């Protein structure tokens, strides 16, 4: 069934698909790469190399050296990508060059052939917009790419990943309000220790979330920096003077996000030490959310030998072996996507260690990396919160059971008894099995009444 | 235009669309798990879970706790999935629960559904096979995840990263022998050394290799332990009296690899240490091959501005303005990969310490990892071989012009005037921009003729 | 010869060196964690420990809850501890409990007993000023010890790692701006390219270090934040009201640094996510800083056989078998250092995930790879800088000849020539092993002097 | 106060301390590389030194290239360093050049100067052995350096690391031999599940030992391999016929351990992946390791917030007011190290996919965190042993507290009245905080007699 157009170039001829829109240059590239599944290189990436295709035809027709006709011609297909209309024209994968010199290729190829199309024309015959002479124009691989990586770094953090953080974090919050009046018994190294509340518990992980939302922002005006207009090596020769001005003011409009021309456009191609920065601020919050939802599945455990301190909501069977078990597998992922999240930042460190001279030739395994973490954190985040976080609600008697076996509040006893009759209270119920409370009251040194005004566990959650 | 028809588990109804095979579990978590790109748990796993089932129900059947109807049209379908012919029944993602639970249920429903279809029936009617009673019979998710994943893992490796390893490193000899007397300068620290051969050095990648596949192979017995039959805790509860060697010996007559009963079931279900064990191997291959790809591309550093040494094909028809460019394609593709790899370790060791009693519920994302790093080798192993490696070619001039030159052929004169001498004549040399030849000279420490006899590159390049 | 006072707890007696200045519980813990070489805590946790210590009193004599004498006496041992006279009393490792708990008493035990001695008593007797009723009051070591931790980390980051890195970059901005007219070939992919100025290429290296040291001083208003105050729990249990600010205060006073108690004692407490935020920092540092070495030592290498770019200081003999060999050993320690600081930031990101319920028990670790980046870092800067940075000086005529011999200039002739024309240069000159110029002249294409008027590789480094 | 003498190398004159036993060479590294704390090259790495200094010395004496008097005079030093008193004559940091040639460097100054002062000079004179042409006789640093880091390495696993890990697994294996018998709940996902005995669980983690052991017994034959011989990129240039063997056997036999010359040293030059694949089994021990002191530690969680099914021994004497608190020392200490056991093993992996042409220079930073995860994993397995494991006890009563309250017990019903109506049961106790038998009344799915008889735990942790 399969139909072919014959294209030549000074390899021979190659046979291309009859009915796709990339040209001879990405067809061979798809058998010199055949590394992992076929069309692996991310669609923000391809979105995001629209977005700046499109603006440097504006600016290079505003700046006179490409006719505003061709660059209608540009534009429209770049609409069609960012519509989502032709991900099946980018058959290419991550493990290419380290340039990303043949998915910049395929955007230009795909952009003169549908180009040729819309003008009337029909598929293989030439084009009037020149995949390199015109789509091209001004640009190299070198400073398209990074700018594309940027571009889908940024706009999936601000447009992804803070918003799911960010309501998670208000869940958590409300739920610490919720709560600050439920006074519980604290762990430390896993053991019994003094009451706080189930609110001050939850505080602490809107905290993190808070301080996270924070670092993970500090990295962000140097992500809105972009290399584009640095071409081959940095110098931006073969751009017309104010481009790499001009073509990052039509990428902040067209994609509403608050790009700028980078400073230095040698540090811009030669390392990407601006996806290492932001990477970080992901797994930091990874590092958070880790332990918020490794402590919630905890809290929830039992539901009759572990914690059974909360209930979560319970969303699906457990188990086919063990009927009516249900297992808090909204915590699972969070805490697998996790350990993804913290793998994903040795890969980036690493590849960011790794460029010579002019040129890091990392960039799709960095953008690659960058792009799942913030994707699946944000994901997680939307899931962990709708199936999870929204519905925890306190078990407040076992709570209470936990709080009156304790044998934590003996020491609300001191100032008034003294500390050897507080031991002697402690050791008396530790080995009889018995209360705090039964024992002062049986071995004669406090009254219930005396007792109970004593040891509030309200009074023993502040200073 | 969605339609759908009413399904139920031990938890509610659920409904299901209408022409899909799987049922109310699978359809809860394809809900429930909207974490990354649709579909996302490796069709590796799903062909492993339908082995698996097949020997589990061969296994029942002959401990005469499933009959053999039953049997045969449990295999039929899991026949069906490894021919690939059902992967749109299969819709869950990685990030679902931490055991792999829901895609243990999903094979279930599929293969309960699809069974009573094969038999004549209706889909969405009552099946024939129970997919909890019958497909699921004397297992747990427990134990069939962990057993999915070790098949996955183990054929990955011996079919495809294996023989990729084996290709490349073979291509790595035959230029090895082809330049064993080319004699080139060696470089440490980066700077300019004494002699070795072209060979010699290439050598060096070939022992790299042999010992990262002896590493490799040396974690395959761990590997081959499949947990089938610890059920739920690793107990054994629920299996036929000996269902774990029976399950195992199917598993390794269908996959035609060597697999055996995990020795200690609870190892088995609460850690994924065997996960760990070769990962690591296939890491130390990956930081191997970096350093392979990495020493190909400075050698072939070009046209005139590096090293040169070494001519790399061309895979792109390249431009006319630009003659003797020098496009180090998979170089970085197989360096990218290799970092890839190297995340993939920290990843998969962090889950494996976060077993927690008797079960690890890291398993999907080990997993998934661990065949991701798999695969990626073996891909870029056969495509650095066939488009990088069987053409690399010396170039000779330009080799030799960089050996004649090293001022450390100096060395040589070390047996004749002394390491201090020969000091002072590479020092000058180094100071004043000259040759050796001409500051030994000038220094009266050696003749031209003296010169010409002791300083022989290539009787530089084997012990005294 | 070693002589033992006897000491007594419930455990039995135990034997103390006679003359040391720890206690009991000091000692019995040297045995329990017979882990690596003995006194392995970081000296720099020590000395924070001494100026919580005191400032705990002072905050304590304040609010009433610890007489003045006994504050004078805790805080001239801790003033001895920080003028570095008192190390050899801190026999304890890192890999203790996770709370860091008994490097606490410790400082209890020795404040306690040197006191003691300062007020003429002899060493072994009881004290005046009791280890846990006075020097601890209003503390726990859950804490005590992320307060130290905290300080530690503060101090090295802006005493030590950032000045370093500041002097660094300001050498490699006065070598980029002495460097601004040296021409050079560009390498991109390892490969040939189009050319820019050595002063170019060195920007990209100060803009790495710029955007890294902001990177970095974001870190530090999280970092500042202590947890003292929050007690066991969190909660401030057993302080005085007020307490948490007026011992931060008092740190920030005796430190002279920005310290402020934590918004929130459970995320101060239960996590140590500053830290996770600031290791960040200091890797990607770590990352640009070996890129930067890398390409130095590969600009240097040779120096006949390699690139030979640049000379770089010549500090000692390189090799006893080859004479006269000098290596880039500068480099190579900073880049052993770089790939220390990423494995140290696995472990940080990894026991960041571990807390459970009220404290994270993993402290120790998370201060000592934190402190070794940090010191680390700030030493290769200081080393690397003086024997190498301020004395790298270009190889003018090797530049010039990789110039005049780059067939990457011949793009320079298109618009006075033709495409055709100037492939045909380029492709006899590779044929041939001769410069661009020479076959222009000699193909009769272009005269010597219009060649030099139309390639000007000073008029390629600019848009 | 102090005062040097004059010394020099063939770069210029040195002030050495007029007192230290190093000269010119050392003196520049010790000023030229003040990064981290003096001293800091691992002691094991100076000793190793000190093995193939003398070995060195016998072969060279054999081959007939060094007279046997030099030879006594150089190894009565080695021996000297061998006992422990000449460390202070070692100052130089792992920081230092990438090659390690500066240590190489101090072990023949220090070993020159030390042998002259045995042989009655005094220090500061010319000695009788000459640092470069008698103790460096045959050898470079960039094959010395890296045989220092294997002798280290191998001697710290099989005289450390594996005596440790094994004494630990015998206590582990010894305690699930004591507790057989105890029936105690299962948990997966955190979650109550069905029974298994104490012994079992513990089984778990004598297995994972075992497997670790194994794993990195695999990884030996490659750490055995030694450079020596391969002298300055890898051909033996200035080596006697002979010499890699022979000088490989004199270190087997100084050492007692069984090393053997690299069959390539090429690879033995130009990469550590000897250390990444035996780095890469301690990583995997210390992923164990972690799980088994996590799982210890919150099974003995309490006195009463948490699980309690275990007593652990008490280190510290406690408090009168604290009755009953249970301090997890060892499990802290333990899982410290683990973690940092994972980062080291990611500096090992960057470092080992750094080497360049004919040398790896990381060779400090590799054998310094090889050496470290070595001796801590002994270490801590040694403390969690002798202050932990041994005196781990059962909680009977809370054990049985605990299975006996499970709602997973009624998967033992399921042989009765199906999966379907035992989970409607368990849901309907979950659901009105009652116990399982009590629901099975009141809907008339089970009568109090048939549950007695059917629901028994010590029945349920074995196969059918």
């Amino acid at each position: 069934h399969m139909i072919y157009r014959t294209e030549h170039d000074t390899m021979g001829e190659v046979k291309v698909p009859v009915d796709k829109f990339w040209g001879a240059q990405t067809e061979r590239s798809r058998n010199n790469f055949k590394i992992g599944p076929e069309a692996s290189m991310p669609h923000e990436i391809i979105e995001a190399f629209a977005y700046l295709k499109k603006a440097a035809a504006y600016a290079n027709t505003d700046l006179r050296v490409l006719p505003s006709d061709k660059r209608d011609m540009i534009s429209q297909v770049c609409d069609e990508i960012l519509e989502g209309k032709l991900f099946d024209q980018f058959p290419l994968v991550i493990w290419q060059t380290g340039s990303g010199t043949q998915s910049n290729m395929n955007i230009n190829e795909v952009i003169s052939n549908k180009a040729h199309v819309n003008n009337g024309g029909q598929l293989g015959e030439k084009s009037e917009v020149h995949p390199n002479d015109d789509v091209n124009k001004s640009q190299s691989s070198n400073d398209t790419y990074p700018t594309a990586m940027h571009i889908a770094a940024y706009k999936k953090v601000v447009e992804h990943t803070i918003p799911a953080v960010e309501t998670l974090k208000n869940t958590l919050k409300a739920k610490s309000e919720a709560f600050k009046n439920i006074v519980k018994i604290g762990r430390t190294h896993l053991m019994d220790a003094t009451p706080l509340t189930l609110g001050q518990e939850f505080s602490g992980y809107v905290a993190q979330l808070e301080f996270g939302l924070k670092a993970l922002k500090n990295t962000l005006p140097h992500l809105a920096e972009l290399a584009l207009g640095g071409t081959a090596v940095g110098t931006g020769l073969n751009t017309p003077q104010g481009y790499d001005v001009k073509v990052a003011e039509y990428i902040a409009k067209f994609t509403g996000l608050p790009f700028i021309t980078a400073e230095n456009k040698f540090e811009a191609l030669a390392a990407h030490d601006a996806i290492v920065e932001s990477h970080g601020a992901l797994k930091q919050l990874a590092v958070s959310l880790f332990k918020i939802a490794q402590d919630i599945r905890m809290l929830a455990s039992g539901p009759r030998s572990g914690i059974g301190e909360i209930h979560i909501p319970e969303n699906e069977p457990g188990s086919s072996i063990m009927p009516g078990k249900v297992n808090p597998t909204q915590n699972e992922a969070m805490t697998m996507v996790c350990a993804q999240v913290l793998g994903n930042d040795t890969t980036i460190s690493f590849a960011g260690t790794q460029g010579n001279y002019e040129l890091n030739v990392f960039k799709p395994v960095m953008a690659y990396n960058f792009l799942q973490s913030a994707q699946l954190i944000a994901d997680a985040c939307i899931s962990f919160n709708d199936h999870c976080a929204v519905g925890i609600e306190p078990n407040e008697p076992r709570i209470k059971e936990l709080v009156d076996k304790s044998l934590m509040l003996v020491t609300a006893l001191n100032t008034h008894i003294g500390y050897e009759n507080a031991a002697k209270i402690a050791k008396t119920a530790h080995k009889n099995g018995t209360t705090l409370k039964e024992e002062a009251i049986n071995l004669g040194l406090v009254t219930a009444e005396q007792f109970d005004e004593w040891v509030k566990p309200e009074d023993m959650v502040g200073s």
